[PDB]
């Protein structure tokens, strides 16, 4: 009645993925398999297969992870696993997170490391999916660890992954570039960073239904932000009309044929197989913008761009956050023509401090007394007065 085990074990098998639900009978099922290994009873494959079902019975035997018992009975399977498919790194994935329970990292860390090491040792539906599953067990252990880059790396093969399936949603991907932005920034890889946003620009063809769209433009702010703090690498309060004494390659062959060394591994995110690549290679417009100098103008444009984006997201504000991201939009805007040093130019200062005044009166709707939230305010007015000065 071989098949009327498996039988067994299938209903068994169903009725864990079926007042309490489980445990309550679950359990039961657990000895009931139990029950049929004895009449399990070549043979070393039996034993693989008895293997198998000791680890759904480890499984079985959770509880809240209560069951310390369960995890000796998988310690045990893991040594006969050892003794000679992939569910064997499953499985010690599994006995990695108690690990975690147990502070016990380090072996964790082994366990993963060696599980990666086995696939690529070797050389459809479940690996798929496992596979990025570890990277994202070790991402956290990375957290511990501090692995910073190494977590990221990882980041960018599930996105990997995810794109080469079809596991996809825009939302999901806009606040990953999100993400990458200020990884990269932080990392002063802003060369890299430029397609991220972008790539995402490419996700766009199709609540947060429109509301989206200005969390995205945020980021494009802060793209430029970081470009113009690029640009403070040199300071102009120590410098007069003179400046770019430093060496031109803004156009080097240098840096082409060595980002086309680096490239080989920075290109990678290009997974557009060619056709989104070619949408991607539209992007790269503005993708290409690296160390621009006389382009204060283009710069605005940018901004001016994803400003109408901005002016949706203040349709999709509740007049709180629309001053506070006006804030971030007027200083921007001013930096912008603080890259234009130039003498004939203080219209935007004035625009800007229309805007001041308005954000000023919302005072009335919040009287709490945001002492400190009203001096930014007013420091935003030093500023405005302080660059007054500035001109006179």
């Amino acid at each position: 009645p071989w098949a009327e085990v498996c039988e067994k074990f299938q209903a068994a098998l169903a009725l864990s993925r079926v007042p309490y639900k489980s445990k309550y009978s679950a359990r039961a099922l657990l000895e009931e398999v139990k029950a049929l290994l004895g009449p399990a009873p070549p043979v070393a494959q039996r034993a693989v297969r008895l293997a198998v079902i000791e680890f759904h019975l480890g499984v079985n035997h959770i509880d809240t992870e209560e069951l310390s018992a369960g995890e000796e009975h998988l310690v045990k399977c893991l040594r006969l696993l050892r003794r000679y498919i992939s569910l064997c790194i499953q499985a010690q994935n599994n006995l990695g997170i108690l690990w975690s329970e147990r502070e016990e990292i380090e072996t964790a860390q082994a366990y993963l490391e060696s599980s990666e090491a086995l696939y690529n040792q070797y050389m459809s539906k479940r690996f798929e999916k496992v596979y990025t599953h570890n990277l994202y067990y070790l991402a956290q252990v990375y957290q511990h660890l501090e692995m910073f880059e190494k977590a990221a790396h990882y980041c960018h093969s599930t996105l990997k992954r995810q794109l080469e399936h079809n596991a996809y949603h825009p939302i999901e991907w806009a606040i990953n570039a999100a993400t990458l932005s200020q990884f990269y920034i932080n990392k002063l890889c802003f060369m890299e960073a430029r397609h991220c946003l972008s790539a995402a620009n490419v996700i766009f063809g199709q609540e947060l239904y429109h509301q989206r769209k200005g969390e995205i433009a945020r980021c494009w702010i802060k793209y430029c932000l970081t470009l113009m703090q690029n640009a403070q690498l040199s300071m102009q309060d120590n410098i007069g009309e003179l400046d770019l004494d430093k060496q031109s390659e803004l156009r080097a062959l240098r840096k082409k044929e060595l980002d086309e060394e680096e490239s080989i591994r920075k290109k990678a995110v290009q997974f557009g197989t060619g056709e989104l690549c070619d949408a991607i290679s539209a992007v790269e417009e503005k993708v290409s913008y690296l160390r621009p100098l006389d382009f204060e103008e283009a710069r605005e444009l940018f901004l001016l761009g994803q400003h109408y984006v901005f002016e949706a997201k203040e349709f999709f504000q509740i007049d709180g956050y629309v001053t506070d991201h006006i804030e971030v939009v007027q200083d921007h805007s001013a930096l912008f023509k603080v890259l234009a040093f130039f003498e004939t130019d203080m219209e935007r200062r004035c625009k800007m401090h229309k805007r001041r005044i308005a954000m000023l009166e919302p005072l009335t709707v919040d009287l709490n007394p945001q002492y400190y939230l009203l001096v930014n305010r007013q420091i935003q007015f030093e500023i405005a007065h302080a660059y007054y000065d500035m001109m006179d």
